[PDB]
């Protein structure tokens, strides 16, 4: 529960328009100031394209999502019991990498629910308002526990982008070390390590100092950098094909790249700020950096250790502890289209993962984008949205 | 943050009907079956009618809550600067107990900004929604925490109403029980006893198998009940002059009295089987009782004692033990969130009609001359 009390009609409504890259948006958005605008749903197809095989011999792109007409007038929705939508219509461009050939078509994407003039929906007759929401900013969290059954002082910690994939560590019970990657299942935090390019040799220079460190590189049961990305590939995509390649590539993609990975200015700063890094350097680029997860790993275990003060490489002495303070500043405002257009990244996941799979299983010359593309969990997510 | 995730415009604009007692919503109540309806707005009036004086000499009561036009139209608000509103009128009238003569008069209470279709209001030409709330229900409510600075498990508990002043109790750090009344400033627990006409030879009685009921009554600087009296009032009312029967009236109103205090019937049914109260008794009134207060003490103490089991005098035995409070919830309109700052409102402009009652000459006095709408506007200038 975790709704406005109170909203300006009028910034919500221009999230919607915003959202559908609507024609006021876009001037809205020119005289403000200025160039580089992009839409909500531009954003979400722009994210996950390409989408490839572990091969990697094919991949799909996303691009300039449109809508036709609305299947029926707002009060014929009503005394019928129907959805107020647009169905929704975008371009995607299957490639063959072997021979490079090039398959485009326009493909149906479902039934978009659309705002009425009055800021609300028609959802199966019943007209719904949907409440803007305030959610974790970008930052770093740390925070501390007691484990409900033994009783032993636990610590976790939270990598919270604007946008992308989380990645959390936490201390356990069992005296081991772990790392959640996109809240996936829990894996000795020594596989992270490897899977950047860390030999054990590294590793123990590094944390020697602690003993859950040096207790979970010898419980981790995986041996070298290939082995420990392919045990996240298949934490990850479970089922699938893995490959050095591709899983290297998926580690890439969910914190290093631009693309699907954002901490904004205010989460590199708050970053930078809580471990010491970049101490004379402004913000350029907003993704995570090896040195990000490495000192967040540290600060954790030394914050389990009982010390107080610590000094990466390169950067400044930081007081080591807790983020107890989660409250008051350390939250923002999600509006509706920022709310919606969140439900469809979940849906395109779940649509992406479908098209791997099918690129695995059908013929090449038989295989285009309308083959390929499964739209039922876009609409179930909407579904499940309303 | 407590507002809904998302609303449905009907029930919205339903209950800002039902607010401002709309022939819609009379009509729409009526084919629902409810029988006797009564309006947001004309409740209110209810629960504080009549205002009597102290001796009872006199009384002021109001009904007939009713609005005019509205200024102006939705368009013209907007491009203005305006707040789309419409005044409200109210019918007061005064009664001398003494002659038996009766002064009627239509009273203005000030400008009500008025919901839009679209569910919205206009304030100041920005449009705006406000969103209904999901609020704790009805109950008793016991929870467990750990202090840092001594690793001591600490007790609170949160006696919750449909409509009226918290109460909540807990044991700190210090081994001390404390009271917050209406989330005021922490008192030891002893004082509401004594206050309640306890004496330390039955609060000894009771809460001797506890020794921080014992040390919280040694540490407890208050003498008697009429001492407590004042303390409490100084607690709740900070800056104001405390007399005796003003603390006991003000102690009768927050939590004994229907007018102020309401548990509902889930309320009064959750305390009952918390604390093993009236086992089979049909319910007869959804207010406080001290016989609940007594009883939530004990039980936050003997879950403190780490005993299991509360039998309270003529109850039934009850395990003892903490709340899950995970769900429940209850839902709260925007017309229920309005209604409610009236009410503040409301109440503050009851002071100063009581206030007025006693300095004024009786025959010169007028609803007009007692009733001053500001603490009204106020709250709610101040809502929106």
């Amino acid at each position: 529960p975790r709704g406005s009390h109170m909203m300006l009609l009028d910034v919500q409504t221009d999230s919607f328009e915003w959202l559908i890259g609507s024609p006021r948006w876009r001037e809205s958005a020119a005289e403000r100031g200025d160039v580089n605008p992009v839409g909500g749903l531009e954003e979400v197809l722009y994210e996950l394209s390409p989408i490839e095989d572990f091969s990697g011999s094919m991949s799909l792109s996303f691009s300039d999502p449109r809508f036709d007409d609305v299947k029926a007038p707002v009060d014929e929705c009503k005394d019928k019991d129907m959805t107020y939508a647009a169905p929704l219509f975008v371009t995607a461009e299957f490639i063959n990498n072997n021979t490079g050939e090039i398959k485009s078509q326009t493909v149906f994407m479902g039934d978009f629910p659309m705002m009425t003039e009055k800021g609300t929906f028609i959802i199966n007759g019943t007209e719904r308002v949907v409440v803007s929401q305030l959610v974790r900013s970008p930052g770093v969290y740390f925070d501390e526990t007691i484990d409900k059954s033994t009783d032993k002082t636990l610590h976790s910690v939270k990598v919270i982008p604007s946008r992308g994939a989380w990645l959390e560590f936490d201390v356990d019970k069992r005296d081991t070390v772990g790392v959640r990657i996109d809240r996936k299942r829990r894996q000795p935090v020594t596989v992270l390590l490897k899977a950047l390019g860390w030999t054990s040799e590294q590793i123990v220079e590094r944390f020697g100092f602690s003993e859950i460190m040096r207790s979970t590189l010898e419980k981790d049961n995986t041996v070298g950098t290939d082995e420990a990305l392919l045990d996240i590939y298949r934490k990850l995509r479970p089922g699938e094909p893995p490959t050095k390649e591709s899983a290297q590539t998926l580690l890439e993609n969910l914190f290093f790249k631009e693309k699907r990975y954002d901490l904004a200015r205010v989460g590199r700063y708050k970053v930078n700020k809580k471990l010491g890094l970049h101490v004379g350097e402004p913000i350029t680029s907003s993704t995570l950096t090896e040195e990000d997860v490495v000192a967040t790993i540290e600060y954790l275990v030394r914050l389990h250790e009982g010390q107080t003060t610590m000094t990466v490489p390169g950067g400044v002495e930081v007081p080591v502890e807790t983020d107890d303070i989660d409250h008051f500043g350390n939250r923002r405002l999600r509006t509706v289209g920022e709310l919606i257009q969140n439900q469809i990244r979940v849906g395109m996941s779940r649509m992406e993962r479908v098209v791997r799979e099918r690129m695995t299983t059908q013929d090449v010359e038989a295989i285009t984008p309308q083959t390929l593309i499964n739209i039922r969990p876009v609409v179930a997510a909407i579904k499940e949205f309303f």
